[PDB]
């Protein structure tokens, strides 16, 4: 898949993300290229204004279209949060909202940088012909000396890679139900926890490259959007394209299709009820590449596997279901522990108690999805 953008590698990631633009780009480039040096110095938000505006028809292919959406999210995120102090530009320069918007529309995602921007096209290898580790890779953009970018987009790339070894085997799983092959069905749902019970291992790079003050004070309000943020109060005018103010939620792996594909695989219902939760996965879902948000339906479409699995009497099905589930519950246990890390304790020195019992809610529905 192929029709699904799904990597048999790295999975939802895009794999050997480009690099560099057509040289028709390079006004762009040069911005986004030297985001900490520019806007530390006082001259991005002059040089944003002072740009031309440019087509978007020289964006061939969609590695380039997604590298353009990656260089025009950063480049946007700068301008509109500038030295990241409190003061904020509220209309974005027709000469870079409206290519930025073309080329989103083009892709069906919102103009603002999403988790596939900045996580999935925002990587590279070092050395092509070494391995996929943090050692061996780096990220394409920063906005700032010290905010700790590298690691996190990278130590979530690296989670979202490790969740890869489990995703490729999802057609197994239905398969093995509908040729009710029950074996073949438990050799799946065994090798599928057991790739996400490696990919905790990996969230334990997080504490060695993210400092808390660097990600809370810095890397954070970079990454904000105005959506019910009061320092926009109805949203950023996208000057040329909008004559109204758009609201756009800021980034975050609530886009993201590793733990949703697992979740809707194993029947856990994180989307169904009504709540706060619920509301802001399926909004969340726009904010996602639409192959992948197509693949999540194809999921929630296919068969139960919650069903099956009750259906049958099988203690060892029921056993390797649980295992799927618990090592859910791993991963968001240990998340919640970084978030009090990241955000709770560097607060005490989209607010931090809402954001933990979001993740609560998250946690508590997989855990209750135990048989
Ligand atoms: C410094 C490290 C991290 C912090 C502070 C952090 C914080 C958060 C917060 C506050 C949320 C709530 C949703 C939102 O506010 O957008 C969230 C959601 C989420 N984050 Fe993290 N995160 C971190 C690292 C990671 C890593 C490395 C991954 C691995 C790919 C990850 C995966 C997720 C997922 C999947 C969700 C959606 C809710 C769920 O499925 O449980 N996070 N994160
Ligand atoms: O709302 C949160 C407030 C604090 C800054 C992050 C933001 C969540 N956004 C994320 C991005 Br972008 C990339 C990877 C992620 N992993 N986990 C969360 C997350």
């Amino acid at each position: 898949s192929k029709e699904y953008h799904i990597d048999e590698e790295v999975g939802f990631a895009l794999p050997n993300p480009q690099e560099n633009l057509p040289d028709f780009y390079n006004d762009w480039m040069f911005i986004a290229k030297h985001l900490p040096d520019l806007i530390e110095s006082g001259q991005l938000r002059e040089r944003v204004e002072k740009l031309n505006m440019l087509s978007i028809d020289h964006l061939t292919d969609h590695k380039s279209q997604r590298l353009a959406r990656l260089v025009l999210g950063c480049i946007t995120m700068a301008y509109v949060w500038g030295k990241g102090h409190g003061d904020v530009r509220k209309v974005l320069p027709r000469n870079i909202a409206v290519p930025y918007c073309q080329l989103s529309k083009k892709l069906e995602l919102p103009p603002i940088l999403v988790y596939a921007d900045c996580v999935l096209a925002n990587w590279k290898k070092k050395d092509p012909n070494k391995p996929l580790t943090y050692e061996n890779m780096d990220v394409l953009f920063s906005f700032r000396d010290g905010d700790c970018s590298k690691g996190f987009f990278l130590v979530s790339l690296l989670v979202e890679i490790a969740a890869a070894s489990a995703i490729k085997v999802i057609p197994t799983v239905f398969k093995a139900m509908q040729m009710q092959e029950r074996d073949t069905l438990l050799k799946a749902l065994l090798e599928i926890a057991s790739c996400l019970e490696k990919a905790l291992q990996v969230f334990h790079q997080i504490h060695d490259h993210v400092n808390p003050k660097a990600f809370f004070s810095v890397l954070r309000i970079y990454l904000s959007g105005w959506k019910g943020n009061p320092q926009l109060s109805d949203g950023l005018v996208y000057e040329g394209f909008w004559e109204d103010p758009k609201e756009f939620a800021g980034g975050s792996a609530g886009q993201s299709s590793v733990f949703q594909c697992f979740d809707v695989l194993l029947g856990i219902q994180q989307t169904a009820g009504g709540g706060h939760a619920a509301q802001f996965l399926q909004d969340m879902r726009r904010y996602m590449p639409p192959a992948h948000r197509n693949f999540l339906c194809s999921l929630e479409s296919n068969p139960s596997v919650r069903e099956f699995v009750l259906s049958k009497g099988d203690a060892g099905l029921r056993e390797a279901y649980d295992a799927c589930v618990k090592a859910l519950v791993s991963l968001r246990s240990y998340h919640l522990q970084i978030v009090t890390k990241y955000i709770l304790i560097p607060a005490s020195q989209t607010g931090g108690t809402d954001l933990m019992n979001f993740l609560k809610t998250v946690r508590s529905t997989t855990e209750k999805s135990l048989l």
